[PDB]
């Protein structure tokens, strides 16, 4: 009856059980964080891996609305004066240069209120290469400002249940805690001290600039 972790979601037993039909059970609540999400009555007879796989949907429409609610803001190229989209690309951030004829493209907004600015190729690369935005992008929409800024004025580490979102085989990255350690050069031993259940009393917090880099090379947000 131990409580079931997957990343940063979390499946505990009730403290007493019930009888159902004769047989006992459990009730079982998914939780995300604090935020309580589901519960379902549970025969004790399951084990730990049945237990999670019955939650595993609800996780599963978890992400699908977070990959849709977080998702980039999009730019298109079109011809100028054309008449299709010639090319798309997802960015983190909007260029500057954006408001409502040497130029033979226009890169626009995807969506209002539509921005736009004229731009040859070069120019058009260039700001790709500046401003695209990395795959997992969307699981920046789930943490706090305070662990992403990079002003070291206003950084706070993050918490193990916030480095949960982006490593452990169950965090949205999906990428482990021993493969994570490899990408900071550091051993699996020691990146886990960053995460664990006892990690509050560990003093050594993950660094201002292992942290950033870690977000980089997992490909949630661009170090730029």
């Amino acid at each position: 009856m131990n409580a079931i972790h997957i990343g940063p979601f979390s499946i505990t037993p009730a403290a007493r059980g019930l009888h159902y039909g004769g047989l006992p059970h459990h009730q079982w609540t998914l939780y995300y964080g604090p935020r309580e999400m589901a519960i379902k009555t549970l025969p004790d007879s399951y084990t730990s891996s049945e237990v999670r796989d019955e939650f595993s949907d609800i996780i599963a429409e978890f992400v699908i609305d977070a990959r849709h609610r977080y998702a980039p803001d999009v730019l298109e190229l079109v011809n100028s004066d054309g008449d299709a989209v010639l090319a798309r690309v997802a960015v983190s951030r909007l260029p500057e240069a954006l408001s409502g004829d040497r130029f033979p493209y226009w890169l626009l907004t995807a969506s209002r209120p539509r921005l736009g600015l004229p731009v040859t190729l070069n120019e058009y690369t260039a700001l790709a290469v500046e401003l695209s935005a990395p795959p997992l992008a969307w699981i920046t929409g789930l943490l706090p400002g305070e662990v992403l800024t990079h002003d070291a004025e206003e950084w706070r580490p993050p918490t193990s249940w916030e480095l949960r979102h982006v490593v452990g085989e169950g965090s949205f990255t999906g990428v482990s805690g021993a493969a994570a350690a490899a990408l900071l050069g550091m051993s699996a031993t020691n990146f886990r001290k960053y995460t664990a259940g006892d990690s509050a009393a560990n003093r050594q917090k993950i660094s201002f600039a292992a942290w950033h880099y870690l977000l980089d090379r997992l490909g949630v947000k661009r170090a730029s």
